[PDB]
């Protein structure tokens, strides 16, 4: 089958590029009914802390990007990364070497001044049946001598690179761990990996890894190899430099899928199509079609797509999202309008869910304090008038509802022969404190029957003072 892997070197999170690199490897294996397994690199034993790989877990999570198997942790292989070293010696397939820190400076010192590329020359190739104390024992791997070693990476092409400047590898430490490219050898073959997917750093790295599978009488992966992405001013984006977090968009209230629309976007494309749902991505997306130049972020874009879902989406869907931003705020949320209900109304005047919650929080709490400015829109007394016959009418059939308290504000505006202008406009200071919100009816709705009552007659009770 197809069988892709997200193998992340555990941060203190899920980085956004990382989030990239999994969606592709999570769509590529979806898409042919295949499976995606999730791999964790916890050999440091400080860094992978439960917190710092929960940071991930619950990252893809969010994004809703799920694995078949796993996550697997390279702790629980140690053994196994140790054993295949054993094999590859016994087959003479690599070997020992004992040379010094010291030692291996004097051939980078010794290389670098012929004007070629430091390697460690076959000083140890044929030879001891080593072992003991000499920390400096390292296996080596037997890389090919002479001629090429050459894979048609899905979005790079044809890339081939020469035997000479490729040396014998370490491929396992004196510390009784793996070196990098051993084990992610030893991991995609053993978890059965037919295509790995990513960033373009490992491209050097790969015909090395290749030369390990032939040894090992192993089937070659296909690879893919993408240009990382760029920061939002024009530097790459890094764990190092100030990297976007995956959460910090949960955060700030962007929908999951419009940044996973929005980072699909990043290096790949389908024609003029800017909006995919879940079901247009796994139908159009293609691992070949990324495009070979790096994409960049632009926080402009990410905003709009966020805007669109946020109009275009079931509330219903939206709902659950916005109860995560309003709880932030120390809301009682039982105590307020629907999330949903909000959504419609705010869904077209916000840009994020925080901005949502932030604006929808004098819904979900008492009215303890008023805007000066929109106070002196009682000034006159004719303002008591309209409230009170808001008032009675929105005494309205036991139908509370946008629309119900529409009429009943027609109603109102009519029996004084005024314009709704009138009867809104300090209406909107009774139930918010404020000159600003969304359309009258949309507001005192949200209010409900009674928590506008109460706010009516708390505005009246001030006129009459």
């Amino acid at each position: 089958a197809c069988r892709t892997r997200f193998a992340p070197s555990p941060t203190g999170y899920l980085h956004i590029g990382g989030a990239r690199t999994a969606l592709y490897c999570w769509l590529e294996a979806r898409r042919r009914g295949g499976q995606f397994v999730l791999r964790i690199e916890d050999t440091d034993r400080q860094r992978s802390t439960q917190a710092a790989i929960d940071a991930i877990l619950e990252a893809m999570q969010w994004l809703g990007l799920g694995y078949d198997e796993g996550p697997i942790y390279q702790t629980q292989r140690v053994a196994r990364y140790q054993e295949v070293a054993e094999q590859l010696l016994a087959q003479g397939k690599a070997y020992y070497a004992y040379e010094t820190r010291e030692e291996l400076d004097a051939m980078r010192e010794a290389a670098m001044a012929k004007q070629e590329k430091p390697r460690y020359d076959g000083a140890a190739r044929e030879q001891n049946l080593p072992y003991r104390d000499d920390p400096n024992r390292v296996i080596r791997f037997k890389n090919p001598i002479g001629g090429t070693v050459v894979f048609d990476d899905l979005i790079k092409g044809r890339i081939e690179i020469a035997n000479s400047e490729l040396d014998d590898m370490v491929i396992f430490r004196p510390d009784g761990l793996p070196t990098y490219n051993f084990a992610v050898v030893v991991d995609d073959w053993d978890m059965g990996i037919t295509e790995v997917i990513r960033g373009d750093d490992h491209i050097n790295n790969t015909p090395r890894q290749i030369n390990i599978y032939a040894a090992l009488g192993a089937p070659v992966p296909k690879f893919a190899h993408m240009p990382m992405i760029l920061d939002e001013q024009g530097t790459k984006l890094s764990k190092r430099t100030g990297a976007a977090d995956v959460m910090q968009y949960k955060d700030a209230g962007y929908l999951p899928h419009a940044l996973i629309n929005y980072l699909a976007r990043l290096g790949w494309s389908h024609g003029d199509q800017e909006l995919f749902t879940p079901q247009e991505l796994l139908d159009l997306f293609d691992v070949k079609d990324v495009n070979s130049k790096a994409a960049r972020l632009d926080m402009a874009k990410l905003g709009w797509v966020n805007q669109h879902y946020l109009k275009t989406d079931d509330p219903a869907s939206i709902a659950p999202q916005l109860e995560y931003q309003l709880a932030k705020l120390g809301v009682d949320l039982a105590a307020g309008p629907a999330a949903a209900d909000v959504v419609v109304a705010l869904r077209e005047r916000v840009h994020t869910l925080k901005e949502m919650a932030e604006k929808a929080v004098v819904w979900y709490q008492p009215l303890e304090t008023y805007d000066a400015a929109a106070v002196m829109k009682h000034l006159k007394l004719g303002a008591e008038v309209p409230l009170g016959k808001a008032r009675e009418l929105l005494a309205a059939v036991d139908q509370w509802s946008v629309d119900s308290v529409s009429a009943a504000l027609h109603d109102a505006a009519a029996a004084l022969e005024l314009g709704m202008g009138k009867v809104a406009q300090p209406l909107r200071v009774a139930i918010t404190g404020t000159q600003v919100s969304p359309d009258i009816s949309q507001t005192v709705y949200l209010a409900g029957r009674e928590g506008a009552l109460k706010r009516i007659d708390a505005a009246l009770t001030k006129i009459g003072a």
